[PDB]
């Protein structure tokens, strides 16, 4: 039914044999270029949405690329800082990704209140972006974090699923 090795599509002239061929992990493929590919993400855009009592700013994750792991080349996804955090950490969990710390305890004691610790304010949010953006382009760009599946999550599909497959980009 769904699963089935029996195939006549097409012009038939092959028949379903094994014969040999084998499907082996052949390491990474030639399309583009090297792993390093051209790279440029824009973490920007926020979005504060949340709460009266624990209200959140997203950011606008945007990024073009002919990178072989990136998949879609060129997409843009949102998503909120405590993403970042995780994302961050998982690059270091299991592989030694060059993810540098996050942008923290500077603008906040720099900055004024108001809203809360000031992140409904226009001004904190571009410094916590512009370091942000900072973070993601190089954990999202190096030879390590291209080979964690956690780039997989950030930069495509929609959104990171603190739920998924903790492994490599590549897969068997």
């Amino acid at each position: 039914m769904a699963h089935h090795h029996h195939h006549h599509v097409g012009t038939a002239e092959t028949v379903a044999d094994t014969r040999r061929l084998i499907t082996k992990p052949q390491n990474l493929n030639d399309a583009y270029g090297p792993p390093s590919n051209f790279l440029e993400i824009d973490v920007s855009n926020p979005q504060t949405v949340g709460v009266g009592r624990g209200r959140f700013t997203t950011y606008e994750i945007r990024v073009k690329t002919n990178l072989p792991i990136f998949k879609l080349k060129e997409s843009t996804v949102r998503r909120r800082y405590s993403d970042f955090e995780w994302l961050r950490s998982e690059l270091e969990r299991e592989s030694k990704v060059v993810v540098p710390p996050l942008p923290g305890k500077a603008f906040l004691r720099q900055l004024p209140f108001r809203g809360d610790d000031g992140i409904f304010d226009d001004n904190f949010i571009e410094e916590r972006k512009q370091g942000l953006e900072q973070f993601i382009n190089k954990v999202a760009g190096h030879p390590l974090a291209q080979n964690e599946r956690c780039l997989h999550m950030f930069l495509q599909d929609e959104i990171i699923d603190k739920s998924y497959t903790p492994s490599k980009i590549r897969h068997a």
